[PDB]
């Protein structure tokens, strides 16, 4: 695994929009989106967010993330974390989170990163825990079927 990163580009959109594999996966990384995901929905998110970044290995875009909140001197909130199915479990999310932490520090002078994770996403909860994120609160959300879910709000200091 030899990873690099760069800002997302329009030519990346179809690849990245292909990463969520079902309605649940889309919900866990973009709960406002509607299944099926699309390039137009992804581009609309990018336009209203900051710091949209891809991770690349062996000439392939394998991961994407951005910030859905950003407050200079204060914090950023990581969003839209998506990884190519074949590249799951291989450190791509871990790598991108590190890159986004540096970007929050550098671009926003952030002292904290916030990550919100839906309760069903065990893999995310475990990874964010390995990376030093701590749970702070639990908020109620509703999934696309109107079922109540729990959004675990985590954070981590950035010095
Ligand atoms: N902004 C959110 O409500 C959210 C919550 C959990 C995971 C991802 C996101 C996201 O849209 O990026």
């Amino acid at each position: 695994m030899q990873l690099s990163h760069r800002p997302a580009e329009t030519g990346d959109l179809e690849t990245v929009a292909g990463f969520p594999q079902d309605r649940d996966e889309l919900f866990y990384c973009y709960p406002k989106a509607i299944w099926p995901f699309s390039v137009a929905q992804l581009a609309a998110a990018i336009a209203e967010r900051r710091g949209s970044t891809v991770a690349v290995h062996d000439g392939q875009v394998l991961g994407f993330a951005n910030f859905y909140q950003w407050q200079h001197g204060d914090f950023c909130a990581l969003g839209n974390m998506m990884v190519a199915p074949a590249a799951r479990g291989l450190g791509v999310a871990r790598y991108l989170i590190g890159v986004m932490e540096n970007l929050a520090r550098e671009q926003y002078k952030a002292r904290l990163m916030k990550i919100s994770c839906f309760n069903a996403n065990a893999a995310g909860l475990l990874l964010y825990t390995q990376l030093g994120y701590q749970p702070r609160a639990i908020a109620e959300r509703h999934d696309p079927d109107g079922r109540r879910v729990a959004l675990i709000q985590m954070d981590k200091p950035l010095e």
